[PDB]
């Protein structure tokens, strides 16, 4: 039928859609036709997601799945030449070829250009520690931290919530100081924490050094330094389809495993003047 | 039948047409039909191409905001066919389609009425392409509530809806002018470019100025100046549109073509927001 399936959680998040502009363009660049079919992030939906699009005789289908990577549905086409192609969250690693993110290597950019600045309270608000993300971005966060002689406090709410940031930082003022280096791991996160100083201090930050994952190009308008990560949403659109139509067009399918773009960094606030 | 429906935009970065095109893949999917998504690049020639491509995967109907004017002769051959065609946001020819449409009069002048309540002297409305359909009634609206207001309002027109373009305008306008107390912008473009002007004049995003625009973002919430933003009802825009795909087909008779306003949301955000 020349039409090729993504199944994603929504076309809401910023990251999935301008991810899925670069690839209407390019889609339609060579032919093929692009099938939305967004699961809400529920794994009941995303089941039946695939099962409709496989009745739509799609030739193949570029997911990021809400089901564990190895799980028995899927691997109901781990031996098939049917193409399943994982983006952002990754399938069985021996089976389906995944285009990732470098979390471990994009966190620790961050951190390193964040420990340039002065701070004595250096604090690190994140969630979920258990999960992947997370880790990788702990990780990350440490290896240019290790040596650095600043105690850096870390602090993990039970989501990647602003709701739930705002709480977990209220509370934290209570029994520590303001920091004045900060390293969130969502641009979520970090909205919870500018709602709490915006009330304690009646004004947004002038004197902090912010460093966040996710990017708004509003944040231009804060008046202290700001640095964040995004994705490069073109080229990671580039390489997931360049392994569909490896799959399509080709004899020898593309080799299982992971395979990684890092994120763009930016200087926001008083960076960009 | 096929069970599918396809959708023409200009792209899936604007955030309006996204938000529109996420729900309604969800109504689509909910009704039992999936969405095939288009996107012209606002260019009239790939518009064409996209109407093509879609007929030959053979939905069951078309959505499409068009880049062509209302009455344009492409879209004439199925002016008079049992085959539906549903125009969003932009209207198509008013006798034989039906638009999904906003009311950007009526948004206007409520949007307007909102920002005379509060005690600024000058008042600087700006917008761009006056003699636009789209701009024409945004600016109607406004006149319409400050009809018998006292008070003077500044008119200043900038050549595109685009931020860069109303900064030069603003600083070139405050060199005569006093800073307003009241703005009116007819979109989020504009409000940027005024936004930085302020930042490289005063220093700071400003406390005492009402502020009211067309354009939504929750980061408006943070702002110490009251603001006042309009967005389109996605959700319910959303639902209305499909209605109507699905009337035209399970329904003996198209419904009555033409126009069917739908009225945005007001929200409120910086201190209005506490
Ligand atoms: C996000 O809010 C909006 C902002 C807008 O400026 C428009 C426009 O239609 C428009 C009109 C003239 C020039 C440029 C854009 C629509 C929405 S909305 O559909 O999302 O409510």
């Amino acid at each position: 039928t020349r039409s090729i399936g993504l199944v994603i959680p929504d076309l809401e998040n910023t990251s999935y859609t301008r991810i899925a502009n670069y690839l209407e363009r390019q889609a339609r660049q060579r032919g093929y036709q692009l099938l939305i079919a967004c699961s809400e992030d529920q794994p009941d939906n995303e089941m039946r997601c695939i099962e409709h699009l496989l009745q739509r005789q799609v030739d193949a289908i570029i997911v990021s799945t809400s089901l564990p990577p190895e799980h028995p549905f899927y691997q109901r086409w781990a031996n098939d030449p049917f193409p399943i192609v994982a983006l952002d969250r990754a399938l069985d690693r021996e089976h389906f070829t995944s285009v990732v993110g470098a979390d471990q290597d994009d966190a620790e950019m961050l951190a390193e250009e964040l420990r340039k600045f002065p701070a004595e309270t250096v604090l690190y608000l994140g969630a979920l520690p258990e999960l992947s993300v997370s880790f990788l971005r702990e990780q990350g966060f440490r290896t240019a931290w290790k040596d650095d002689p600043r105690e850096v406090h870390f602090l993990y709410a039970n989501s990647y919530e602003r709701e739930a940031a705002a709480q977990l930082f209220e509370k934290w003022l209570e029994t520590h100081p303001m920091p004045q280096a900060l390293f969130t791991t969502s641009f979520a996160l970090l909205q919870g924490v500018m709602d709490v100083t915006l009330r304690r201090d009646g004004k947004l930050p002038s004197d902090l050094a912010i460093a966040t994952f996710g990017d708004n190009e509003l944040l231009d308008f804060l008046q202290c330094p700001v640095l964040a990560v995004a994705q490069r949403h073109r080229d990671v659109a580039e390489r997931v389809l360049e392994i569909v139509l490896a799959s399509l067009d080709e004899p020898r399918k593309p080799k299982p495993g992971l395979t990684r773009i890092k994120r763009n960094l930016y200087r926001r606030g008083v960076l960009s003047r």
